[PDB]
């Protein structure tokens, strides 16, 4: 549980991992 739900500035929701400091567009879970 480290996963920051961050959202472009252009309109796009986007997950970023705090420990692997990495960075998707589909959930955490998927």
């Amino acid at each position: 549980g480290s996963w920051t739900e961050h959202k472009s500035p252009d309109g796009r929701t986007y997950y970023y991992n705090t420990e692997t400091k990495q960075s998707t567009w589909e959930k955490p879970d998927d």
